[PDB]
């Protein structure tokens, strides 16, 4: 048995294996809050997410269930992933806390952009990296659906990971239309929309739609890719958002080469495949990796699918406790895995 110390952290206690030692508090997560540690077994820096209070309620518990089942299947290098999950409990039936481990990243894209004007050639590795991460999640049918800088993990080399993907005020600048309006039907693509939303801001330095509400984020998404078409309306329930997209007077498309002064044309002819409202013209993650603006990172024998994630516990209602004991059977199943998973190519 592991010996477990308590320390209290940000106002609460955290009770945590001996492994882990140094503990400091690197920020708030998706339902938990973060610490960094330094992991005594392999010398390796680590982050460690305690859950709030997993197991309250129905909502906690199902969703505690669902992030350790998809933390616990992504295995790829753009994508957070797990290297230990743990709980000071004995026995199931003292089982009411979980702590999740994955590599110390210590900063979010924000860090990145905004004290440094980047290269383009900088740029191109680091939306390269999320689309790879796109690509491998959207093959397992898991969509982000909030993509954006806060969302992006980095670490001190820029190397990248996605994550809070398949799950306060939030920023809706970087959402896809058809998610910020809540539209009808949807796809994969509404991430694209997003790395075009990243990617245009890593470029320029501003952010590109910063609407104010709604409707301003609307109407300044409007005047860069102009008025849709009568067909978009199709996907739109409410007849008064209808009547209103309708009724704006019509702007045209802006030419992306206006916007981006000076970027790489390639850039730019990325830009113009992401950044369309028909989600079905829009440009997936695996045909962006292939675009020529990526050329020299491109790697089609490292740019892998996930295996096949099976969801369908996400239409069942359990109970509180039958959640809590499927969370506790993926915990006492978990299996590290090794420290060092890579090969010279
Ligand atoms: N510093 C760091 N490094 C890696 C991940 C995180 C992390 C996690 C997280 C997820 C799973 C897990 F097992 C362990 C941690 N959730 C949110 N964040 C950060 C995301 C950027 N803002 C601060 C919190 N933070
Ligand atoms: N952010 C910008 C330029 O500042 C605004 C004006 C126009 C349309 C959108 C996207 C670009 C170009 C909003
Ligand atoms: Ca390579
Ligand atoms: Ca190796
Ligand atoms: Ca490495
Ligand atoms: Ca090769
Ligand atoms: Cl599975």
């Amino acid at each position: 048995r592991p010996t477990f110390y308590r320390q209290e952290l940000n106002k609460t206690i955290w009770e945590v294996p001996e492994r882990y030692q140094n503990l400091s508090p690197v920020g708030s997560g998706a339902y938990g809050s973060v610490c960094a540690a330094f992991d005594t077994k392999t010398g390796h820096r680590v982050a460690v997410k305690k859950l709030s209070r997993p197991f309250q309620s129905i909502i906690h518990a199902k969703r505690t269930y669902r992030e350790l089942r998809l933390l616990k299947h992504m295995k790829h290098e753009n994508v957070i992933g797990l290297l230990d999950v743990f709980t000071p409990a004995r026995s199931l039936e003292e089982f009411n806390d979980v702590y999740l481990v994955t590599h110390l990243m210590g900063a979010d894209l924000n860090n990145i952009v905004k004290c440094q004007k980047l290269t383009d050639d900088h740029v191109q590795f680091l939306i390269y990296q999320i689309l790879r991460g796109l690509k491998y999640i959207h093959s397992a049918d898991i969509i982000h659906r909030d993509l954006k800088p806060s969302n992006l993990a980095v670490n001190e080399d820029s190397e990248l990971k996605i994550l809070d993907f398949g799950l306060y005020v939030a920023t809706r600048w970087y959402r896809a239309p058809e998610i910020m309006l809540n539209w009808m039907h949807y796809n994969q693509t509404v991430d694209i929309w997003s790395v075009g939303c990243i990617m245009a801001e890593l470029l320029t330095g501003r952010t590109l739609f910063p609407g104010t509400d709604h409707i301003d984020q609307l109407k300044l998404i409007l005047r860069l890719v102009g008025t849709p078409g009568a067909e978009l309306l199709k996907k739109i329930s409410s007849e008064s958002a209808r009547n209103y997209i309708q009724s704006l007077a019509q702007m045209p498309k802006m030419n992306f080469a206006n916007v981006f002064i000076g970027a790489n044309p390639l850039a730019v002819d990325l830009l113009e495949k992401m950044l369309v409202l028909d989600s079905d013209k829009r440009i997936t993650a695996a045909q962006a990796l292939a675009h020529a603006y990526f050329a020299q990172y491109h790697d089609p024998d490292d740019e892998p699918v996930a295996d096949p994630y099976d969801q369908s516990f996400e239409s069942r209602d359990l109970l509180i406790d039958e959640w809590k004991s499927l969370t506790y059977d993926e915990v006492i199943s978990f299996v590290p895995p090794p420290l060092d998973q890579e090969e010279m190519e």
